[PDB]
């Protein structure tokens, strides 16, 4: 059963933890804030919608017009913002096993983005060193 348009929330509550939490499932602040109508619809489409394994949660802390709990599904994240993306039903794997493939990456506020890109490139080189792929990579 895992979690639906709440499975991901619960997982992030435990995983995000700020070095000491492992909260598990649902975020009271997101429910308490109740923002925003556009955000509720974007989140509902992510949850049981097909077709789309991405969502961001953006913390963005202080600065100017901070994204904070952003975040959105796709869209954009601005700047010291700290958020993350998870993979659910990565075109559509929904309505069967809870997106078992789901991939999770945390993204800090801060360059920091260039360092993250370098880390991603290193991960790709490590993958190339390990397997050959299933020809999706091919040559």
């Amino acid at each position: 059963m895992g979690d639906h348009s709440q499975k991901d929330s619960p997982e992030d509550f435990i995983i995000n933890r700020l070095s000491q939490a492992l909260g598990i499932q649902k975020e009271k602040i997101k429910k308490s804030l109740e923002t925003a109508q556009d955000d509720k619809g974007e989140v509902t489409n992510k949850d049981e919608f097909q077709g789309f394994i991405q969502q961001d949660n953006s913390t963005n802390i202080l600065w100017v017009s901070g994204q904070s709990e952003k975040c959105t599904f796709y869209y954009g994240q601005l700047p010291p913002i700290d958020k993350f993306k998870k993979k659910g039903i990565a075109i559509k794997l929904g309505l069967h096993k809870l997106t078992n493939e789901n991939v999770a990456k945390d993204v800090v506020v801060v360059l920091l983005e260039h360092l993250n890109s370098v880390f991603n490139e290193i991960m790709s080189p490590v993958m190339q060193n390990p397997l050959n792929q299933q020809g999706w990579t091919d040559l």
